[PDB]
């Protein structure tokens, strides 16, 4: 697991998101979606996003990313007691959405460029490797639910 340190960086990290949480979630879709164009399939709402110029001016993209972090956040404040939290994503990604585990990757990847991008030397070494263990973690305990229902 983390430690306490750790999670405390997690935290201090997450402080960034929070105060702008649509603009963090709109660059980290567009991050995954112009990265990973098969990932916009899984998204029939998103499927008519021809460009980035169209990403970038939906607000639905916004809206949905604001879902996306918030979803994400209060996971990350159960500092791993996230079970109640994780299962039912877990759940709905592999039996509704059917996201495979190497999209969850993408993602996490593509929350790491973001903070980066829009912190440049404010997203310090000690800062990454703690939000990299959490994301993982995450990453790691939604792929022990797909295992349980053999998705993919
Ligand atoms: C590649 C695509 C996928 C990735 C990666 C991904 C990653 C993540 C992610 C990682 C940080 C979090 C947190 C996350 C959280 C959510 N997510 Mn998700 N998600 N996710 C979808 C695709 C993907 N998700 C699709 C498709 C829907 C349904 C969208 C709609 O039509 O309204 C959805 C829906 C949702 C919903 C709405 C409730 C539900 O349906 O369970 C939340 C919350």
């Amino acid at each position: 697991g983390l430690s306490d340190g750790e999670w405390q960086q997690v935290l201090n990290v997450w402080g960034k998101v929070e105060a702008d949480i649509a603009g963090h979630g709109q660059e980290v879709l567009i991050r995954l979606f112009t990265g990973h164009p098969e990932t916009l399939e899984k998204f029939d709402k998103f499927k008519h996003l021809k460009t980035e110029a169209e990403m970038k001016a939906s607000e639905d993209l916004k809206k949905h990313g604001t879902v996306v972090l918030t979803a994400l956040g209060g996971i990350l404040k159960k500092k791993g007691h996230h079970e109640a939290e994780l299962k039912p994503l877990a759940q709905s990604h592999a039996t509704k959405h059917k996201i495979p585990i190497k999209y969850l990757e993408f993602i996490s990847d593509a929350i790491i460029h973001v903070l980066h991008s829009k912190h440049p030397g404010d997203f310090g070494a000690d800062a990454q490797g703690a939000m990299t263990k959490a994301l993982e973690l995450f990453r790691n305990d939604i792929a022990a639910k797909y295992k349980e229902l053999g998705f993919q």
